[PDB]
């Protein structure tokens, strides 16, 4: 009965992919070649121009992404060919390379073998892959706490952390057949990292605070026409709040918003000072510069909001619905300075899109 | 066949109310009583303890509403006895004296005699009982935008205003059988307003802001049992943000960052400098020092959210379901740094509670 789902979901797709490309003509022997190649076989291949604008389509129907302005321009990298641990590794090692450009990031994604009969090809266990590892025991707090899960499966195959507080994970992933993942260490000169420092606070550096160039999200699943490509790791580039406002701001993260206040000079010790906002502004305005400084990617959420206004228009102009989930559009910084934040959206899910999937470890 | 949705909305109100009032056996008698009432007259009159804690548990349904863990304190003024403009007039008056309590801020709601059948006693025209009035012609910006419309109509009825940008709109209402509302200056003796300075930075005094000591919020309908009180003005005491990043802030409202900008010193020219946001934390902090500083009662975003936590757990403690309206609670200044940006709120509408109602102008 699998493939019956499969038939609806490739009739939708193709129709709309080559309506939009302009080949509407050629929608009818398309399909009728679909038809007999999942009477066959049990699923279909996509053609390299398919498959590129249907990762452009889930990146477009992405309702909470703010940064959809760009959804045409993504590069498309396909690996379905890939069979091998090295084949994969490289062509991570390669998206690495090429999305970082050396800091001028290039909104990427590569794309492995689909699942078969939802068997997996190639299932990476990174939830990005640069990420830092984390490390809880004995009332000790080192690293990520949002990577303790992943950092003590690693740490079981027999990879060892130096316990600092910015440990790159290895590239981990298993294969088809295999029965437990390979992993590998990143190469530091693939790696591009920011060290944060203040425009105008020299004492900001005392923080020692660094995030890594690019955030490459590697475990969710592209859905295109039916067929699930669970293993398509992409990138954009960081909006600065990300970093600001969650990953270095969260206590349930870096947590770094007292020792900001310290250095910036302000007491942490009244709700009525503000002194976390005003805190969470220094740090925010810090990331900001330090990415510019260094001649890595990034946008602020005033910009980004604002490109997100000129995709609202976009979609409007060429008749295509717009469908948003405002609790994940507006920034956890000022939200309500932008427009997002004073319109709602339809949360619609439309595919091709991007899932979420269960992670392979605990 | 008004009289029978009245009857299922009683029965459900009262059982729920004498329980949590422990006289859960006076139940019975009190609904024939109710039975009888509603088949002779079409309508019921609740007792002075049910209304009082219907309009305690109204606000206590309010999913929008943060400040809900003193929903048992309200206190609650019955004018149900109310038959002219002047008795309206003056427990209007009243309200705004008592409410304001020399600046220590006491949550009140004064209830008047509600719809008939579905036929305004009372009709309150005024959004909130002390409010600024609203310009615009001939390109000119003065005053609150928001109350554009208002102001208008006021000004139809012989009203006049000074045009400053803080004048304060009359009290306007009007009275079953009459066809126009009557309008009375509020006097300025019980008016509470605050001057905007900062904390540290002796210029923003030359922006010359201020806001008003008490918003109370007199155009929406207080439902309980069945019966619809629409003229139930209540208030609390502000949150900061509501008048640092709405207020104020908000470019249809006072739109004031850049000035804001302007006397803290920094520059509005570049969104990486994220000159937004830090206007809005300084124009925040001096509404908190401001407030506090006249001995007006205020709260911040962040005690608020802690008191709002509080609430939760006590809702939990009581085997109450929390309703809540995830998108109205987050505040617009540092959403993550709460709690309630970190976890969903079922936004079921359960009654007693406030609704919206129609403005009777345009
Ligand atoms: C080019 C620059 C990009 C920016 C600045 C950007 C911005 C963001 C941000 C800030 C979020 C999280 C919002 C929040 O935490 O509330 C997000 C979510 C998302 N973005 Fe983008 N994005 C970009 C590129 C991409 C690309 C290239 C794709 C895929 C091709 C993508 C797909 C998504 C998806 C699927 C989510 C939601 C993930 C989830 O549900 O967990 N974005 N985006
Ligand atoms: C005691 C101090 C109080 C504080 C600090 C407070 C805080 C707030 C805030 C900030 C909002 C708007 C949230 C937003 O803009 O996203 C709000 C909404 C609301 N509050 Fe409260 N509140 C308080 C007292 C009261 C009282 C006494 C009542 C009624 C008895 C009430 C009922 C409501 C209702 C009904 C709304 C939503 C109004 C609408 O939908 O337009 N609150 N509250
Ligand atoms: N309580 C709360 C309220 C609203 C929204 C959220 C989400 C916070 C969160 C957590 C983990 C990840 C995350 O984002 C994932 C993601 C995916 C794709 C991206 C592409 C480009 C880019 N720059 N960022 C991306 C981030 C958001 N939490
Ligand atoms: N785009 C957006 C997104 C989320 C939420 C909002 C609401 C902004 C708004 C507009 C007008 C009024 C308002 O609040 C009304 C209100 C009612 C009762 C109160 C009781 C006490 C108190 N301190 N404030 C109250 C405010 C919110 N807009
Ligand atoms: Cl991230
Ligand atoms: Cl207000």
């Amino acid at each position: 009965e699998e493939k019956e789902i499969l038939w609806n979901e490739a009739k939708a797709f193709i129709a709309a992919c080559y309506q939009e490309l302009g080949k509407a003509a050629e929608v009818k022997d398309r399909l009728a070649d679909i038809k007999s190649e999942i009477d066959l076989t049990g699923s279909y291949v996509h053609t390299k121009e398919e498959l590129e604008h249907g990762a452009k389509m889930a990146w477009r129907n992405s309702n909470r992404c703010i940064g959809r302005l760009f959804w045409n321009s993504l590069n498309v990298i396909d690996r379905r060919d890939v069979r091998t641990k090295e084949e994969v590794r490289d062509a991570l090692f390669h998206h690495i390379e090429t999305a970082t450009n050396n800091g001028k990031i290039r909104p990427t994604i590569t794309i492995f073998p689909p699942e078969e009969k939802g068997e997996k090809q190639v299932e990476i266990w990174n939830h990005q892959l640069i990420r830092y590892a984390g490390y809880e025991s004995d009332g000790e707090r080192i690293g990520d706490p949002a990577s303790c899960s992943l950092t003590a499966a690693c740490e079981e195959l027999g990879w060892r952390g130096e316990r600092t507080d910015f440990d790159l994970l290895p590239l981990i992933f298993r294969m088809k057949g295999d029965e437990q993942p390979v992993w590998y260490e990143l190469p530091r000169s693939l790696v591009i990292e920011v060290p944060i420092t203040h425009p105008d606070i020299e004492a900001f550096s005392d923080l020692e605070l660094k995030w890594y160039g690019v955030p490459i999200i590697s475990d969710m699943k592209l859905e295109v026409g039916g067929i699930h490509y669970n293993a398509a790791p992409f990138n954009g580039w960081y909006m600065g709040t990300e970093i600001g406002a969650r990953n270095l701001a969260d206590e349930k993260r870096y947590d770094k918003l007292k020792k900001v206040a310290s250095v910036i000079g302000i007491a942490a010790d009244y709700n009525t000072d503000l002194w976390k906002d005003q805190a969470l502004v220094e740090l925010n305005k810090a990331v900001l510069h330090s990415y510019k400084k260094q001649g890595v990617s990034i946008v602020d959420h005033h910009t980004a909001a604002s490109q997100f206004k000129r995709f609202e228009e976009q979609a409007e102009e060429a008749g295509r619905k717009l469908t948003g989930d405002w609790t994940w559009l507006i920034p956890p910084i000022s939200p309500a300075a932008t427009h997002i934040f004073h319109r709602s959206y339809d949360n619609s899910i439309v595919k091709p899109n991007y899932f979420y999937q269960d992670k392979p470890y605990e």
